[PDB]
Order: structure tokens, then C-alpha cells, then sequence
């Protein structure tokens, strides 16, 4: 199949982070996740493109899940860098239709719901923390849920993995919030705001005020609060990861979670989050002799990064009790 | 959820930068049992270490420490040590100790009882012979090894053969203790504690504190190298002990500190820095036995390669390393 | 224990910086078998490489080396090579060889005999065609892979299939040997050794020595790229071979050099420094930092990451562009 081979090239051109771990997935999961990724990538490139007017965008996002079924559908007017995935969509959608019906149900359900969610947020920033969760659910939680339903449909993981959508959602929210926290400056420089207004407006009048050197003490307080919010997903991350029985699936799910915990540790109480992108830490003496390939070691690596955070909690921070408390809760479970 | 247990894990993290994360990663009942064992031992260490407690007050403290586990109101408010918090709020610790299955209690109390006798015995004296060095390390670290192994077996996560093999469990403790005592010459000397065995150092200098001055550095590295050579004798037992373990969380908990000690010893070997300050510890991680073996073998080759011919222990260093490689 | 065997392990550590620890980590009977096999191979290689031994003197030694194993007093005193100690104290090595179980003796002798024949044949000729390049590699490395595999099967630590599939074991050795030859172009030049197949390099330059001249650096890299492309053909067999291993210590032993070999090709690909010094051997992204070659999915992901490092660097200008992309694409399938 030249078609399937073109899918794998698109994956390597398009997924810096998951291309290799996706290709190491056992049996039927390999193609199903490869394709899942490519359709979400296409959806994202559409949602992403500021050149497409909302009048054209809303229908594109709503009906995307059905383009999956229309052999000749493609989109020729994208201005995004990943636009080949839209221009050669018939190739991706052919292989999609070539998957076991059970995987198509999952992929198409996620595209459908993602599309609806994306359309809702086209017109609005995030206000409340509840709304932060809603946004991350649509953009990342559903990816967690989708993947997790693919693992279970393949029988490489027990049915609980797909059934427990709350744990799957938590996996996505944790990476998504960590990315949003990490990228404050790069997003600000690009006219994009993802930090929840109900939170930042308690510190400054505009989100962009975090970029100014006189507001750094406030910016960091806000940072620490959001980081603390994000840590609440850790018990679910640990629960989810500890249920996995397949090595290829475990590598795929664990590695991004570990990287995210490390990022949060590097960001906590860090002024640098606001002068640029943040330098990830050296790794503690215990983490250095472990990688993220069995559950106990993952646990230990997460616990260690929790301590790197706990060690740095300064009493004058207004979230300090809260940050101590969640970490403390996680440490005790 | 227990506010008492939350406090214990808080303490674990305050006092154990090194072991906390792997203790927390332990499967099932081992997690709480090892947490409590660690805190109880940390309380007992703190009493031992504290120089403001007169020997006559300290002896009963160490002797009777195991009984305090069963005295709900017992605590010590007089310590000035860094980890005093664990003695000052001992009731919270001993309460969580009493919530453990008896199976675990029996082991912890038994180790405390024996450790206390041992600690008290060495209060008055400095370590003389190598046999004595072993005895002291047996009491403060070998017993920990033995108690830990008995906890793994009692929990059923490890085979009964793990807890029954007390000799190799003891060697696991002796190796960490000796490495730490080798590494901390300088820290120990400027806090007025002597742990280097006298029958060894007294062949090089008149007072153990002489290794701290520049003009005795040659002799100092000589004695250092002799002590490291002694410590390496434990590595075979370490490999055998680790090879028996079948639980991955226990394996990580046991293996990582051993591999870290081996790295320390490799960094310290022939290294003058031991006497001038702290030492820089410079496709595999330590979570399966064949990888651990290879890491260990590599560190050994790093020692083998720096062996100076002139060094008094050179042949002996070569011998033990040769033995380990061929095993 | 045996003082004889201790001497063997000293020699092992003197001669194999790379493999020693990993060989020492092998389970049970395999440890001494592979240690002794390595040393015997090392002694044979030393006879082969030593240019102070005339072809006429050398051939009969290569031919009879397999039988010297049963001559307790046999030693060689006239080598001036670095590892001459293994020839000079060969009786110690052959003593321990004769202490191996007989089923391991049979294997080691058989390989030594066939390697000797091969080595004799190439002592007087250079490598012409790619076919001839596989044959030479077969003789000096492919057979090592075959020998090792048969040791694995005879020990019952691996399935009988491992030893039987001689083709897949051959590809493991070919991949290493081709990688070393590719990496070592410059050191080999300065030593009067030529291993690049002439039917390949003669289509670029009149004399293999010209790649060392600054002027032809562009034609040089192009050959460098075509040979790399040739080596990449073995990777699917490497993956297949690795995928069959069930013993951890054996897996570790087999996977790690294959990974170091792919890492080396990635680094050498399109890299001009292959003709100025030794190539700065280097790391991937944080995911290869977050994994190590000790399980099959992790090795696949590591392989795929290095696969993409090469893919993204393929210049259109290059005459092998199309075949490099096709082989990589094949590996991704
Ligand atoms: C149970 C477990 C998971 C790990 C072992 C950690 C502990 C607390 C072991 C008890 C052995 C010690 C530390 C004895 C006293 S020497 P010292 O270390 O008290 O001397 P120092 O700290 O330098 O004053
Ligand atoms: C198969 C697998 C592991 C994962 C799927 C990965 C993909 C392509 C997910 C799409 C998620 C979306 C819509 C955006 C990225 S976060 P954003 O909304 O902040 O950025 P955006 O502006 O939409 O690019
Ligand atoms: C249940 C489970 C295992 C996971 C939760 C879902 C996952 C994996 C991700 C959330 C979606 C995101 C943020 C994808 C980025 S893909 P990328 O690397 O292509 O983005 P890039 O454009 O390269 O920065
Ligand atoms: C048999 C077996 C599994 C292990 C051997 C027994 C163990 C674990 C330890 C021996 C006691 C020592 C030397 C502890 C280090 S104190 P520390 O390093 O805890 O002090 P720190 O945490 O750095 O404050
Ligand atoms: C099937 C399988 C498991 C393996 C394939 C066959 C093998 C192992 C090797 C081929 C020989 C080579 C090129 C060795 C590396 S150089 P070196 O050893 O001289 O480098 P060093 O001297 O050790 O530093």
C-alpha cells in the first residue's frame, strides 16, 4: 500500500512527539493511532488557520467527521504549514475507512465531538477554571479518551481503560494545561491567550501585563496558582498509567506524562517562564538512574518531581497552602 | 486520607531526600510498612547522633527505644538535631506503627531492639578492627537490610527466601554504610565523629584528623583506597541478593541505592577531593538485573583503570575486581 | 575460582571496552561461552590485521586457527599489534575454551574455521561489488552473529529458531560491520586499509584515497550517503531478530550495539566531518533520553527516531535521495 506508506511519512513530518512511539505500538493499534493522529492533525490545521473565515470554518469543524467518509473530500485553500494533510486528505481517509469498524466508531465519534467543541470556542477566550477544563477536554481530553478507547477496542488493554473516560480525560488535561502554562510568552507574542481570565484578572487588568518586568511578582503568583490547579490531575495520571498491561502502550502514554511533570517542576516559581521558554531541570539523583518504562519507576519519577516543587514552595505565595496540600494528598495515596 | 499517615509521609519527605520516592513507589502494604520503618529508624538514629544527650541518658533511650513504639504518649523534646521533629511528634509515628499488621510490627520492633543494643555498645568507643567496622555497620545498616528483607517476605511480594537470607541482606547494608562513611570523612571529622577503623588508619597517621591536612594527602588517598577495596568485597553478595528479587517496585528500591553507592565509590577511588570537600559523582537504567550488572561492571572497570601500581592496596583492588568480573 | 578464567576476563576488559560489561551480564552458561568466543575472535582478528605477517605466512595460520584451539601449547609470539597478549597467552584462552561444554566448542570452532577461510580469501584482493561487500562482511561479522545465535539456542536461553535463522543473524553482523566500515573511512585510509566497495566509490572518484582531499568533499559525501543507504537495508532483519529474543540479558547484549550502530549512521549521514575526524556521536530528543534499549517497543521507537533524523536531512541534490526515502519508508511498514 503506497497509501499507508504516505500516511506514515505524513506522521513523521507532522508529529515530532508521537511519531516514533506510535510506530512502536503492537498489532492493530499501530495503524489505528497513526490514522487517529493524522485526522486530528487535519482537524487542527483547519481550526488553526486564521485565513479561513468563521463562516467557512464552523461548517468545516462540524462536518469534519463525515469528510472521513467522502472519498474525494480534500481542502485546497489552507495556508498552514501542515496543509498537505488536508490537500491529500483522500489518502488519509482511504486508510481510515480501511480500519476495523470498531476503530472507525471511536475516531469518528471523537472528530465529531472535537469539531463541536472547537466551534464553540472559536468566538471566546477562556474565563472560568471550569471553562479551562471544558476547552482542554475538547482539545486534549477527548484525545485521551479516544486513544484509550482504541487501546481497549484492540484488546491489548482491558475494557476498563476505554470505559473510564474521567481518567482518560485527566491524562489529556494534564498535558494540555502544562503546555498552556509553559507557553505563556510564545502565545502572547502570537496574539493568543489561553490562561483562564477568572484567574489572571485577579492579578492584572490584561493577560499581556505578565510580559512586563514590573509585573513579574504577580505573574509568578498566577503561574503558581495554575500549576497547582494542574497538579490535581496527578492522582488520575497515576491511576491510569498503573492500569496499563501492554509495554508499547505504556511507553506511549507514560513518557509524555513524565515530560509534563518535569516541565511543571521546571516552571514552578520561575521568573523565566516570562522572559522565554523554560530550561528543563538536570533530573534528581534518583530519577537519573531510571527511565519511564515500568510503573514503579514512573511513580518514583513523579514523586521526585513533586518534591522538587514542594522544596520550592515559598510561604509568601498566596497558593502555598494549596500547593502543599495537593502534593501532600498525592504523596499519601 | 488518615491525617496521621499524611504527617508520616510529610516526615518521610523532610528527612529522606534519597529514599522517599522509591519508598512511595512500593507495592501494596510495603509502602506504609517501609515508610514507618524508615521514620522509626530515623528517630533512633537522631538519638544516637545527638551529642547534647549524655551517654548515661542516651543508653536507656537506645535500649528501650523498641518499647516506646508501644507507649502512645512517648516523645523526646530535648533533641537539638536537624531531624528532631520526628522525635518531638513520635506519637503520630508510633500510632501509625500500631496500625500496621502485626507481621510488620514484629519485624520493626525486633530490629529496633537489636539496633539499640548495638548503638549503645559503640557510644563509648571508636571502631578499632575491621571485624569491628563490620560489627558497627551491622548494627546501624546491616540490620536495616535484614529488616527490610523480612518486610518484603512478610508482605508476600517477595519469596520467603529473600527474608531468610540474612547474610546477603546484611551485606547490602554494610556496603551502603561503608560507602557513606568513606565519602563523609571530611564532614564527619569537622563534626567530631570518627568512623574510619583505627587499625586501618593508624598504619598511615597518628590521628584520623591528620588526613585533613595537605601534607598527609598521599597517605590519606592510600588509606581511602584500602577502605574502598574492603567495601568492594560486598559486591558479590549485593549481586546475588538483587538477583533473587522478583517484585519490580522492591527491585527498584533495593537496586538504585546500591548502584548509587557503587558510583560514589568509583568517584572517590584514588580521589584527593575526598579530603578537601565533596566529590562529583559523574544506554541503560537500573531497573532490570542484567542492566544493573552491566552498570556495576562498568563502574568496576573505571576503578580498575585508575589503580596506581605504587598504591599499597593495588594487588588487592585488582583481586576483588577480578573476582567480581569472573563470578 | 579458576585463575585461568579470571585472566580471560581481564583480557576481555582490555580488548573490548564496549561489550565487556554486557557480556559479563549474560545469564549462566552464556557468560563464559561468549567471553571465550570474543577472545578467540579477537586473537584471529589480530592475526588478520597484522601487516608484519606476510600473506604466505598468514594464510596457514588463518586456515588452521580453529585447530589451534585443541593445541594446548599453541601461542603466537611475533605479533606487534596492540592486542598481541591474546596470541602470546593463547594457551590460557584455549584452556578455557576446552572447558566449555562441547556443544559450545562445536559452534566456536565451526565459526573460526569458516571465518579463517573467508579472511584468507580477502587477504590478497579488495572489495569490488556490493555483493562482495556482503560476502566480506559475512565472513568477518555475519558469522559472528550466526555464532552467537547458535550459542543462544544451544544454551536453551533462546528458542531454537534464533540459531536456525542464519539469514537474520547474518544481517545483525552485516549491519554493525557496514556501520563500522562507513564510520572508519579516515582511520582506515591513514592505515592503508580499503573496505569501501570499489564498484561504488569508483563511480565517484578515481581512487578511494581522494575522498580525504578537501576538493572532492561533495562527491565523497554522496558516496557516504549511498553506502549508508545500503546498510539501512538490514534494519528490518535487525528488528525481526530482536523481536524474537525472550531472555533479558541476551536482549540487552544484542540490542545495545544495534542501537549504537543506527545512532552512528544517523550522525554520519550527510556529514562532512566523516572525512576530517571521528564523528561526534550524539543523542536524539528527550524521548530517547527518556528510554533505553531494554524492551522491544523502546528499541523500535529509538530506531524510528534515528530513522527520522536521517529522513529530514535528505537533500534533494543527492543521487540516492529516492532510494534512501524508500528504504526508510519500508522500515516504517
Ligand atoms: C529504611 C530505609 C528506606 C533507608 C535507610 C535510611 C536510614 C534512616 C537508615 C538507618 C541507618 C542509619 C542512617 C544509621 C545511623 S548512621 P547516620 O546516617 O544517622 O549519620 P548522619 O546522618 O551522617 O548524622
Ligand atoms: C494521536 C495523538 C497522540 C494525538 C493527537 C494530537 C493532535 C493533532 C491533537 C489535536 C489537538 C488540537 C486541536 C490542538 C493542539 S492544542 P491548541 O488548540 O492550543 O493549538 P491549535 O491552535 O489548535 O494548533
Ligand atoms: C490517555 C493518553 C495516553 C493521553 C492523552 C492525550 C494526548 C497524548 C495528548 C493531548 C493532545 C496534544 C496536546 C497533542 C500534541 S501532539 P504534537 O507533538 O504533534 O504537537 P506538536 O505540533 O508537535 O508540538
Ligand atoms: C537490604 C536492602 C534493600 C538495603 C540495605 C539497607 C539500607 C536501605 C540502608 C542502609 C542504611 C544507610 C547507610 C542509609 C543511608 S541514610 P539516607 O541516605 O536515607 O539519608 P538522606 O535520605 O540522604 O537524608
Ligand atoms: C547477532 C549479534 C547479537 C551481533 C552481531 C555480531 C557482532 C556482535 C559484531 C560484529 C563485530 C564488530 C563490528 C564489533 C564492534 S568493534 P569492538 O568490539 O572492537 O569495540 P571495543 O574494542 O569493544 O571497544
Amino acid at each position: 500500500s503506497s497509501s499507508l506508506k504516505t500516511c506514515y511519512k505524513y506522521l513523521n513530518q507532522t508529529s515530532r512527539s508521537f511519531a516514533a512511539v506510535i510506530q512502536a505500538l503492537d498489532g492493530e493499534m499501530r495503524n489505528a493511532v497513526c490514522i487517529f493522529y493524522l485526522v486530528l492533525r487535519a482537524l487542527d490545521t483547519l481550526e488553526d488557520d486564521m485565513t479561513i473565515s468563521v463562516e467557512k470554518k464552523v461548517p468545516l469543524l462540524h462536518n469534519f467527521h463525515s469528510f472521513l467518509y467522502q472519498p474525494d473530500w480534500r481542502f485546497m485553500e489552507s495556508k498552514e504549514k501542515d496543509r498537505q494533510v488536508l490537500e491529500d486528505f483522500p489518502t488519509i481517509s482511504l486508510e481510515f475507512r480501511n480500519l476495523a469498524e470498531k476503530y472507525q466508531t471511536v475516531i469518528a465519534d471523537i472528530c465529531r465531538r472535537m469539531g463541536i467543541g472547537m466551534a464553540e470556542f472559536l468566538d471566546k477566550h477562556v474565563t472560568s477554571e471550569q471553562e479551562w477544563d471544558k476547552y482542554c477536554h475538547y482539545v486534549a481530553g477527548l484525545v485521551g479518551i479516544g486513544l484509550s478507547r482504541l487501546f481497549s477496542a484492540s484488546e491489548f488493554e482491558d475494557p476498563l481503560v476505554g470505559e473510564d473516560t474521567e481518567r482518560a480525560n485527566s491524562m489529556g488535561l494534564f498535558l494540555q494545561k502544562t503546555n498552556i502554562i509553559r507557553d505563556y510568552l510564545e502565545d502572547q507574542q502570537g496574539g493568543r491567550e489561553f490562561w483562564p481570565q477568572e484567574v489572571w484578572s485577579r492579578y492584572v487588568k490584561k493577560l499581556g501585563d505578565f510580559a512586563k518586568p514590573e509585573n513579574i511578582d504577580l505573574a509568578v503568583q498566577c503561574l503558581n496558582e495554575l500549576i497547582t490547579n494542574a497538579l490535581h490531575h496527578i492522582p488520575d495520571v497515576i491511576t491510569y498509567l498503573s492500569r496499563l498491561r501492554n509495554q508499547s502502550v505504556f511507553n506511549f502514554c507514560a513518557i509524555p506524562q513524565v515530560m509534563a511533570i518535569a516541565t511543571l517542576a521546571a516552571c514552578y516559581n520561575n521568573q523565566q517562564v516570562f522572559k522565554g521558554a523554560v530550561k528543563i531541570r538536570k533530573g534528581q539523583a534518583v530519577t537519573l538512574m531510571m527511565d519511564a518504562t515500568n510503573m514503579p519507576a514512573v511513580k518514583a519519577i513523579i514523586y521526585q518531581y513533586m518534591e522538587e516543587i514542594y522544596h520550592r514552595i515559598p510561604d509568601s505565595d498566596p497558593s502555598s497552602s494549596k500547593t502543599r496540600q495537593i502534593i501532600s494528598t498525592i504523596r499519601t495515596q
